[PDB]
């Protein structure tokens, strides 16, 4: 309608696209072939160094 290509210098506010949710993690189910049951309970009784860090590629970080 009316040429408004002059005072269009206020078009620099397109940095508000952080609304993206966190429901895009449906690819962490590779455990089927990436089973990483990190349950190394290596706790030498001569150096109490229990490295039991449950890191199962199918379970949430359960470091023990």
């Amino acid at each position: 309608q009316s040429m408004r290509t002059e005072c269009n210098t206020a078009r620099g506010k397109g940095h508000m696209l952080i609304a993206y949710p966190g429901d895009c993690s449906q690819y962490i189910s590779c455990d089927s072939n990436d089973q990483s049951p990190q349950q190394c309970a290596s706790g030498t009784v001569f150096n109490s160094e229990k490295q039991r860090c449950d890191f199962r590629a199918n379970v949430p970080s359960c470091k023990v």
